[PDB]
């Protein structure tokens, strides 16, 4: 629980037990970003999890913060953005699927975080399968107890982040 | 959930969504519940954005006690996303334990409130009452129901947002 995120003692045990949730929850990569009140500074994020480094890298280079569509959708909703052709609209944002589908992040979601001191973030959440049918299948078998765990982990993590 | 939350989208106006929204919680097992919600940067709970079905007594006595700077939910949803229930040890001051007897007295005895935050800074609560015989099951009901609700207080906050502001 929240209690096992709430005792661990700094970033990288609190990670590690993020990543066990949720891939006990069926996700084997995760990307916890989280900023604080005001600030819309994305490559500076304070960032957990196991996505692969050099696709963070990419990701921070190439500024897809502008093109990645969960990020406008975050600054607009609370609500879960499911990675589908759909959300991907422009040239920009083609490019963006394709290399994110590179690293392994093809199916997922994504949970908007809006914490009580206006702390702006997102937990996403990919899934490994074999198509779109199957991906959602698993979503959403488990979508109930994500939707706790996202408040949960920004309500610690948002203390993790930004108390020094 | 969706279904109701395209309900809520697809609403006519204040009085259907709140229909919409009382029944969505009444299939779900609460009797009474109080939508709030306040726009980004106010602490004008005396004129927030409110829908449900409270009595009109109860609502108009915590407007004129200025129970907004007393009821111990209110300094929770200023301070965390999660859910508070509402239980004695919730209410530490004098004034919270007079609280907890006039809320009571209404009708309102068990249940929890669930903060409510949103991506333009809107500050609410979504709080839920709910008819037992005692706390413990209260309690095993509520924790039946509570991923459910979870994801019910997002959907009102993403909606009720839409409609207030
Ligand atoms: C404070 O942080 C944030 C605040 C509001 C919104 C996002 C965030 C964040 O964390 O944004 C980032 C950042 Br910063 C780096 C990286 Br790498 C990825 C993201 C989020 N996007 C994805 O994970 C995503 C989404 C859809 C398909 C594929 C992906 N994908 O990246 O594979
Ligand atoms: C914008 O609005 C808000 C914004 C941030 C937080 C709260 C709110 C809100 O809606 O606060 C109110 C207001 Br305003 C009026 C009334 Br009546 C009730 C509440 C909420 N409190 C309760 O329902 C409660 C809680 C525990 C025991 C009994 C009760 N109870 O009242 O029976």
């Amino acid at each position: 629980g929240f209690l096992e995120l709430e005792r661990s003692s700094g970033k990288l045990e609190w990670s590690a037990i993020l990543q066990k949730m949720a891939s006990d929850l069926g996700f084997s990569k995760i990307l916890f970003g989280l900023l604080p009140k005001d600030s819309q500074d994305y490559e500076n994020a304070f960032i957990v999890g196991n996505y692969p480094a050099a696709w963070r890298e990419h990701y921070d280079r190439a500024g897809y913060a502008r093109v990645d569509p969960t990020v406008s959708h975050c600054t607009q909703s609370v609500l879960p953005i499911f990675w589908e052709p759909s959300i991907y609209q422009t040239r920009k944002q083609h490019e963006f699927f394709e290399e994110a589908s590179a690293a392994g992040l093809v199916y997922g979601l994504t949970m908007p975080l809006h914490g009580a001191r206006g702390e702006l973030g997102a937990l996403s959440l990919s899934v490994e399968a074999e198509n779109r049918a199957e991906a959602n299948r698993f979503m959403e078998s488990v979508l109930p107890t994500l939707w706790m765990l996202k408040d949960y982990a920004l309500q610690s993590g948002a203390g993790l982040a930004f108390e020094h």
